[PDB]
């Protein structure tokens, strides 16, 4: 599993949601953050994705969140060492 | 050190707190996030734990946050490359 | 790239901002979190930094956020496997 995190313009959240839903990605977690540099509001999207699917997810988010203008933000991929499903206590394979 | 992150049902936060406190875990950091898919409120818990203790922490959170119903969420473990204590400027060994 | 995350006392945010701005670091992302243990308000700062610069960033944050008293918090460095600039769709080298 990989954690895909993106810091996006807030008005692109619905486009990102549509792209992820269309791909069948579950577990989208959203929070509001401040992009300092005093600040511009941003949305942080996070989703944990299988190793097999993460690059597709990165590309989908990138295309949906893009404007080509400054401030578009970045997508980060971090390795997840272990993921546990709380419902069943099961550790991941994918 | 490992970063343990869990996305839980908000009404399980106090159970998770009790479990972590009983284990002597410090540094619990909590935020409110939105589980989209428009959304259900969730709580994100994060704690940085020694390599020696992280699996116990994962298990404690899982048992405390479990209902067995859909939406229970996941726990993610990410490797921390370096942790610095701000109070003293000291880098971790554990 | 590395993700540098710090959980700091809220009244040190402006000092941390000054230190990062002076170093020419961009992309500072800030959120408000709760340090439980019911809680004290904290600020979470996050910035993705090149491998070449991350230790300087860690040191700058540490010095700016320090009081020497309990509750100062920690800085965590996590490896980023891939970073994509949303504006251009470009993957990182640094």
């Amino acid at each position: 599993m990989k954690l895909v995190m993106a810091i996006i313009k807030p008005f692109k959240l619905d486009e990102v949601r549509e792209a992820l839903t269309s791909l069948g990605i579950q577990g989208l977690t959203v929070s509001e953050v401040k992009g300092f540099g005093s600040f511009l509001p941003k949305v942080k999207v996070e989703v944990a994705v299988s190793d097999d699917q993460y690059e597709q997810v990165v590309e989908a988010i990138q295309k949906a969140a893009n404007t080509g203008r400054i401030g578009d933000g970045k997508i980060f991929v971090l390795d997840i060492a272990q993921a546990v499903r709380i419902r069943t206590g099961e550790t991941n394979t994918e």
